[PDB]
């Protein structure tokens, strides 16, 4: 019951920030398709609380935000997929710089009080133009050297090409290619029975150990994903 997530191969909790090209050189008539594009991308994530966090971020001349992950947007799946359908568009230059480093910003500094150190990935979507610039860029180095993951889609290996009619058939090897570069957290047994009292207290034990992901760059960290402890502890404590 996954695409992402849990069982496959890859932990749920992970940040996403959507940097999606607004430039004059995509026109309105494709950009209408790309939010047809993230609609049915959002529904097939697992976007939750405690799984999946996603932040949209546009941008052409200047930088426009959306919304970030303490927006309610972050955290609710059909909020989310509701919102994309409604977004501007701004024409004018392609200024990609400046939106790594605003999903720099939002992954790594803006990030939901209980989940800062989860695994950051940046969803990139680029036409013709500033197809080195998700290499280029120094906040794209940055973000890698810091756990983080950079996807890019060219429009017209975390590097993926395709055509205006087939957007929605890049979704699936996409998160594919990404579960690759994701880590997998430890793999927890199943709680056992509640104690007597007074309070209750119920136990599990580590099975496996988390197994971190492939990193991005030569010589820099990769994610590792969380460990039992990390996941709510070997133990759980209730009143009686
Ligand atoms: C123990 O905790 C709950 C049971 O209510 C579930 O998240 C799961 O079955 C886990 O093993």
């Amino acid at each position: 019951d996954s695409a992402i997530g849990a069982a496959e191969g890859c932990t749920n909790q992970l940040d996403i920030c959507f940097l999606i090209d607004s430039s004059g050189s995509i026109g309105i008539q494709n950009f209408r398709l790309v939010k047809q594009f993230l609609h049915t991308f959002l529904m097939v994530l697992p976007i939750g609380p405690e799984e999946v966090n996603n932040a949209v971020v546009t941008y052409s001349t200047d930088v426009h935000l959306q919304w970030d992950l303490q927006s309610p947007n972050a955290v609710d799946k059909q909020l989310a997929a509701h919102a994309v359908l409604e977004m501007p568009y701004k024409k004018g230059s392609t200024n990609t710089a400046d939106g790594l480093k605003a999903c720099k910003q939002i992954l790594f500094t803006g990030s939901r009080p209980g989940r800062e150190h989860v695994p950051k990935l940046v969803i990139g979507m680029t036409d013709g133009e500033s197809d080195s610039d998700f290499r280029t860029v120094r906040a794209a180095k940055e973000i890698r050297e810091l756990g983080g993951i950079v996807t890019v889609l060219a429009v017209g290996p975390l590097y993926l090409r395709a055509d205006w009619g087939q957007l929605a058939t890049a979704i699936k090897p996409m998160l594919k290619e990404v579960c690759k570069t994701l880590p997998q957290d430890a793999i927890c047994s199943d709680w056992s029975a509640w104690s007597p009292c007074g309070s209750q207290i119920r136990t599990r034990t580590e099975v496996s150990a988390p197994q971190p992901g492939t990193p991005t760059c030569p010589d820099c960290p990769a994610p590792m994903g969380r460990t039992c402890v990390e996941q709510g502890g070997l133990e759980e404590i209730r009143e009686c």
